[PDB]
């Protein structure tokens, strides 16, 4: 499925931290491009240990399945290196990084119309996935990548992409799912087999809360035990600072999975906010 990239064409330059059972690097890929031109392309490299075989199989099946659905708001995966003791996803490098970090670094000096445009773009990406009956399963602001900043002179909005799904919550340890409250929905805390398209509607609500809160993490003051009580008592998140999206957040974060609205309906709701 994935184009094989040879270790000899990959240069690792900078460590960018960790994901869930991944190590992330900035690097360069040497390749033959359009018209035969030789390029040194900036890439994002995600390294999984082959020994974690269940995790690696989950991670790469998810990246493969989404890359079969080419879309302007979905990250470009170039290929994989079965680099011996490690399996490496080679991805496009996105200039401005993850959205939660971007919002923090700009001190939430971001107007509501910018947030609405990013929300709409994410909703259109999710509508495409819903129409394709593909579950992402880890929608969050860390997995929103900022390709382009707003340009006030041209009127161009920011432009985002949704990153790869990562290891499925159906195979992750339960302690990890609990830490991931309130992105993982209540039905998946009850049973990870309840993963469904409805899951992404809940997580989309949590992601909107992140966007409206300038990149704060909801329930960050709560440990895992208190995160369970949060769901037990069936609380909702507080209205974010930018409260314009509070109703849509609450409508998406519906404890009844079957009541969560379609992404088509979400897009219409976003459009109605003037
Ligand atoms: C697919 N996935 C990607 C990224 N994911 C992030 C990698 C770092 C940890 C959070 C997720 N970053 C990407 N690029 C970055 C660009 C600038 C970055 N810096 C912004 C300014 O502040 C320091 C980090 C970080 C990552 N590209 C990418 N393609």
């Amino acid at each position: 499925v994935f184009h094989k990239i040879r270790n000899e064409d990959l240069i690792f330059n900078e460590s960018l931290g960790q994901g869930t059972f991944t190590k992330i690097f900035k690097g360069v890929r040497r390749e033959v491009g359009d018209y035969g031109q030789l390029h040194e392309t900036e890439v994002l490299l995600k390294v999984l240990d082959k020994a974690h075989r269940n995790y690696s199989e989950s991670f790469f099946e998810a990246a493969s399945m989404m890359s079969k659905l080419s879309h302007k708001h979905l990250v470009l995966n170039y290929g994989v290196c079965f680099c011996g003791d490690e399996n490496i996803l080679v991805q496009e490098f996105v200039k401005f990084g993850s959205l939660d970090t971007y919002l923090k670094k700009n001190k939430n000096c971001i107007n509501i119309l910018w947030k609405l445009e990013v929300a709409k773009q994410l909703a259109w990406a999710m509508h495409f996935l819903e129409e394709n009956t593909l579950i992402h399963g880890n929608v969050c602001a860390k997995n929103i990548l900022l390709i382009r900043e707003e340009d006030r002179k041209t009127g161009n909005p920011p432009f985002i992409k949704l990153s790869d799904p990562g290891i499925s919550i159906t195979v992750l340890p339960k302690d990890i799912l609990q830490e991931r409250i309130p992105w993982v929905p209540p039905e998946c805390i009850e049973n990870p087999k309840n993963l469904n398209l409805a899951t992404d509607k809940w997580s989309f609500g949590t992601t909107l809360w992140e966007i409206c809160s300038g990149g704060d993490k909801p329930l960050s003051a709560l440990d895992s035990q208190r995160k369970l009580q949060f769901y037990e008592d069936r609380h909702q998140l507080p209205a974010p600072k930018a409260a314009e999206l509070a109703n849509l957040i609450n409508n998406c974060m519906d404890y009844e999975p079957d009541h969560r609205p379609s992404f088509r309906a979400i897009i219409r709701d976003l459009n109605s906010l003037f």
